[PDB]
């Protein structure tokens, strides 16, 4: 931490703060993660697993600093997130070549995550990280598990309603909201609190039952109680994504975690045909 100068905070969550800094020695522009809290023994081998975790399209893990009994990560500095891409495109919206290229790259860092059984658990548009030379990445994860207001609104199902042991099916959920907003460039659930959240998907995707979803009515907190609401079409949900976007879409949509589509098969769906890389437009 001697060995850089802060440039400036560049965001907070769960797991710390983080600072665009200069690596005082080689001049290197970085982004310095100062974990919250002596770390304990397994943060710090499951930090070493995620410095091995390499990936075009997830943000590199440079350096892993545990002195003094902190923990600070060094990872590569990217130069915008996609919230600030979204709001800043919000006029026009983000075209659709360039959506279809980060939801493609997005799925290949999953892919390839969950091929190496590490989930993500937590994403979202300050999540995502993008340059000018058209690449997306995921960042900030393995921290979830390697650890152990907050937004609600990219939250899986299973997760709200109390499941204790959830699989990589949860990033993909993530990412169809994620996808979704990209295209109408509004929130597809805006929860404010966790029923709030769970009752807004409830309303457009419909109340889950034991058809569309065995299982559901014994989870922690399902209650007979919730209203029943009927399920919306994806045509009113999601206009103007085409029928293949919609298609996808409702796959990574699906109540069921297990019927839910995996990474990998969603790189194969007819969507992904005409997928090119576009730049896209920065302002710095
Ligand atoms: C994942 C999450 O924590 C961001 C803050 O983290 C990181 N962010 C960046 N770059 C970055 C650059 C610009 C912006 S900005 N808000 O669009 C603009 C100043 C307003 C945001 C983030 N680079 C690496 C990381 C990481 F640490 F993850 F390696």
């Amino acid at each position: 931490m001697e060995n850089f100068q802060k440039v400036e905070k560049i965001g907070e969550g769960t797991y710390g703060v983080v600072y665009k800094a200069r690596n005082k020695l080689t001049g290197e522009v970085v982004a310095l993660k100062k974990i919250r809290l002596g770390v304990p023994s397994t943060a710090i081998r499951e930090i070493s697993l995620l410095k091995e975790l390499n990936h075009p399209n997830i943000v590199k893990l440079l350096d892993v600093i545990h002195t003094e009994n902190k923990l600070y990560l060094v990872f590569e500095f990217l130069h915008q997130d996609l919230k600030k891409f979204m709001d800043a495109s919000a006029l026009t919206g983000i075209p659709l070549p360039l959506i279809k290229s980060y939801l493609f790259q997005l799925l290949q860092g999953l892919a390839f995550c969950h091929s190496h059984r590490v989930l993500h658990r937590d994403l979202k548009p300050q999540n995502l990280l993008i340059n000018t030379e058209g690449a997306i990445k995921l960042a900030d994860f393995g921290l979830a598990r390697a650890f152990g207001v907050v937004t609600l609104w990219y939250r899986a199902p299973e997760i709200l309603l109390g499941c204790k042991y959830y699989s990589t099916a949860v990033d993909i959920w993530s990412l169809g909201c994620i996808f979704a907003e990209m295209v109408t460039r509004r929130a597809l659930f805006p929860g404010d609190s966790e029923i709030d959240q769970l009752f807004r998907i409830f309303r457009t995707l419909g109340t889950p039952d034991e058809v569309v979803w065995p299982g559901v009515t014994s989870m922690p907190d399902y209650k007979p109680s919730f209203p029943k609401w009927a399920r919306q079409d994806f045509s009113k949900v999601v206009p103007p994504l085409d029928e293949d976007g919609r298609s996808l879409l409702s796959q990574m949509l699906h109540y069921d975690p297990n019927k839910r589509i995996s990474a990998k098969a969603a790189l194969a769906h007819p969507f992904f045909q005409d997928v090119t890389k576009p730049v896209p437009h920065l302002r710095l």
